[PDB]
């Protein structure tokens, strides 16, 4: 290792690394498609915290209900929800989990969450140009409260990242996003915030009437994340 | 020890890791095909345990009967049954076996079985994107009782994993699954559960009348797995 | 039938690791072809041991007769006979050989022969999915007596393995396999076993009348393998 | 990880690395296209410093405003602004950052900024010829005051670097560059410099009337970088 | 409907490691061709040793005669001759040479010559399946006396190996092999053996009348190899 | 069939390491094209030293004049001028620089400059054959005075190196090279030498009349390099 | 988008390391072409030494005459002359130089010059089969006197080597070779040898009348190489 490269490379790889004559990475585009075909979910900053809410659409009676958690915990103060290729999504989450621990064990504290999202984004970005390897077909949004305050970030297959006041992803994005874009209330207290949200989620994917059972979680500055119990969400439902 | 692989070109070339214009991994699809053409098997949680049952369809008098065991043990408290390219299934089984052992030797106990399946799933997910290498053409289900209790999982070539109350896989999946979807009884005591199962298995693949000799095994909270003997199974047959 | 390629640069150069739209590994298929064109051989469990018998079809006077041994020992208590690409068989056999030694030197004894074959099988299966490399176009059968008793297994290019009561391989497989399928006698004593065998072998490939000189070996529980001498085989001939 | 590996054979991969019969790297060309489609930004030396300004074109009310910072600090005395594939840009920037620190910890001080940009450019140049890997689709400009005095450089996907008296990049380059090319005033005092710039920016992208909210930062010999606050910028707006 | 793009036939990839739809390695085939276009040579066991003979076909006066030795020594007790791509032949010959020394240095003696050839063969076999690398376009025959007694083997591009009573290689293989196949005399004493040989060689390649000057060497049990001198060979000519 | 060959017309390239049926490296050729489209520059040995001169064609007022140095120093007693892909030139130049230092640190002195060029030349030659990598799209000339005396060398993308009495490179190579070819005066004294040069340079590229501001430098045995100041050059201009 | 004499499908050898259906390496073939298009040179053993002679065809007056040495030394007792891709030739020569030093440093003396050439040949041969790498487009001849005596060898891109009494290489090979093939005099004393040579070289390439200035060097057993001075050769001219 005379060169002493910071990043190792198992192989150069072949395919997935061609700009179209119009300056676009088609594979990254196709990857985005798969995410469009995923479940719908959203999140939004409110009073003194941020909430995450995803549409838990279930099929057979034979499915073990809750076990199909869409909103996941990275750490007591940071959760993420994903949409797209399930396998890809999982693996990406675990990366984020350990990555979170890493900052914790070295600095002793996850001071800025933006940094956590950046690291998993970069992971994704590498597959955007490193030849022989398929891009991660998934998008996800991170939410929680860090040293700075309540934070909401999203991230696409491209490795692109932005911070929002409110946003959604998955199948009914354009829809639910418009709703918020119009009726999103800045410092909405929790109860009302979850309402506006569920209403927004509803309107969107609710071309098929029944909202079914939404999965919702919320954290407020000062303490740990709170997952809503079946009845509590059904109350807003 | 170690293989000592100084330098070799095991992986190379281009032909996979390409998302289609509609967001699909055709290779993983083609793989799924291989599993459909696999034998039929199912399982379900019951009273205070879970059972597994596979259709042991035999040909020649010259085959060594039982030696063609479809339900395989991972450890005294967890078994799995597979469907798809036989070779791929075997190697993927052994991986889970040692992987199981690993958790035992570090932590002292395989507390959560869900985790065991996740590892093997991730293994499969890797070949879903790492360029030069064909995916695992197989699906399988893990069943057993862990720290949490009786648990039932299934996994496909995509690395997708889900927990069930009852399910099937292989050739007659759609069929048998629908029967259960309809006549599945929550806390059915073992004797009746194995029955409902065998009945369900019958209907499905039984376009060809004869059920032949099914392979069935079960475990109940509090103890190790029990493989049904020829006569015992023939009793429900 | 293109999926949706538009890049002029891409149009070929596909590697070995592609499932057909129907879920098949054509390469493994074409491999099988090669083994079909191989010599014909069989083996069957009998009284208290198992035997091996292959058709040693010779051409020129100029060949060093016996030197063209088709039945090869892996160890005094276990042998294998092969068919398909000669070179690939050889190297595969030597692998089994050393592999056998390993278990002996670590555990002190090759307790279960089934395991030895599983390993060489796994070797083959690796080439079925690891990109840049050609599958082993050879099928072979191992037989001998282990701690469990007299055993017989076969292995094809896909790495598939099974245990039989009797079986064959090579060109005249279908034929000879059918003969046994019908006239195979369970605990047939050696002398008669070899008879039924040579008879079966005959019928099959004997579209060309002359059986020529078969190569036959047998081992019985309690002792080491015995290779039949020219005269002894000719006796049954 | 657990197994040791030796780095060797620099060559690897095969894809982009072909000169057209007219001696052009089409890939790098396409890359450039991507940068044309990016946001517009510029920079210019003035009285005793240099300033940067980028068009921060915002969409939804749901975006976290400022968080979409386009001008980025590399260190208190040198900033950079980018255009092209957003992910690529980010990773490149961080490289610039760690690299800047590297010089500082070895030499004790980043004496010549030209060097910094030289290293990042070489980074990009590598992807212009090393087989299997897609080029960075981005162009950025570095500005800041070094040991030599105020300095301004630009960098394109080809690895080409040049020092300007003023320049721009992104979508409206041609437009804005021309305006300056004509009315650029040599040692224009900051206040008028930023004016000449925002005007130049306006005219250009201002086919769509509304200049929206520009992002502007400036540094002067002797001290650290200063970013203009919302009101201050709005003052020149 | 149903998919039927590939009924059973598939396109052959350019890469080296593809079985044809008929179970054949075309590249290995093409290699064989190269060997047929080589010079003709043969060898045969006789009285109490073995001899080798190759047609040394010379062109210009400007060639350094003898220097074009086709019969090469691997060790005083074992020689080999080759046909096909000259370069490939040479490299292949030296490997065998060093390989022989290795056996000598570890065991203290080259006990069985069959093993030596086996090693050189496996080498070639490797290039039959390991992807990116062209097979050895050469075939050679080893001859000499070992612990067992006089021995003779041949080896082709496929790594296939056999031992003969007599055999040839190169261009006029088919012709000369037939001659011997018919007129080969078992325990023919040297003088006559070399005659039968030279006659056989003659007949074969002697469509062009002049046999020219043949290269011949012979070893007998009990001693080292003996290469015939110009005059001695001309005596049988 | 046999000796099958595709269309003679070549357009869509792929791998880089393929001789044409006529014995040429199309990629290296195409490379040359890139250099032809580069600036024009020349050099010639004179009285007791050597001088270099390049046409510094400038565009916008906004460029930082001198900073676009075309003549670059490798060490106080050796400089080089380059033409072709700017990016490839630079990286190559730096290679020569450190390469120079290397000889100094080991032998204590850069005795022979011809050697320095050979090393940078080999670097280039390497990319002419090592597969997966695009050749350096540049040519340059090295001149200065070494232990032997005043020297002048040129190097193209192929890695070809020649020593000249006078030569040129770039766009108008053929033209200027011809003027010299005819009016070159062997031991011309500096002042006149630079005159003959500028004249020669003029004629060539001067289809467009204005010579603009040339960049010139000269060194004489016994001392270090001297770069002409704006006015000085303007004097000959 | 491919190169070929247009005759049938199948690439001639673009993917390198591919035997043609008739058993030929097209890439190696194309390489030979380039050596044909190189300068013409020859050598022949004489009285008690050997001499080399190459046609030094020069163009412009601007070239540094002698500096374009075609005959190069490897060591005071062995020289070689090359033809083909100049760049490839050079690196190939340096290899043989260091390679010579190696033997001297280990054994204390270069005993057999044949070995030296063989090493440079094998190097070449490697690129004949190791996939991703263009073969060396050059041929060269080594001449000198070793422990055995005066020696002369030639070597092509294929890695084929032969020892001669006299031979040539490059463009007019066939021509000059015939001349020798007819009028070559065995133990011709130097003065006359060089004559027979220069005459031969003349006839050949001299379709263009003027032989220009030939480069000639010779060595005699017992002492070191002697390169002829401009006048001395002009004496034979």
């Amino acid at each position: 290792g005379a060169m002493g490269m910071q990043q190792g490379q198992m192989a150069g790889g072949r395919a997935i690394t061609v700009f179209s004559p119009d300056g676009r990475l088609f594979q990254v585009e196709y990857a985005r498609e798969a995410v469009k075909k995923g479940s719908t979910a959203l999140g939004m900053k409110f009073a003194n915290g941020v909430l995450l809410i995803s549409d838990k659409k279930v099929r057979s009676r034979l499915i073990e209900q809750n076990s199909i958690e869409k909103i996941q915990l990275i750490d007591d103060y940071v959760a993420a929800v994903t949409s797209g290729l399930v396998a890809d999504a999982r693996v990406l989450v675990d990366f984020a989990r350990i990555s979170a621990q890493q900052e914790k064990v070295t600095y002793g504290s996850l001071v800025n969450i933006e940094n956590l999202v950046k690291r998993v984004a970069d992971q994704m970005q590498q597959y955007t140009q490193y030849g022989g390897v398929r891009p991660y077909g998934v998008s996800l949004i991170f939410a929680g409260i860090d040293q700075i305050g309540p934070r909401l970030f999203d991230c696409d297959p491209a490795g692109t990242i932005n911070e929002y006041k409110a946003t959604a992803i998955g199948s009914g994005k354009d829809a639910v996003v418009s709703f918020l874009e119009r009726e999103y209330k800045e410092n909405l207290p929790e109860k009302e915030a979850v309402t506006l949200g569920i209403k927004a989620l509803k309107s969107s994917l609710e071309e098929g009437e029944e909202l079914k059972a939404p999965e919702i979680a919320s954290i407020t500055v000062g303490n740990k994340y709170r997952i809503y119990d079946q009845e509590e969400v059904k109350k807003f439902l």
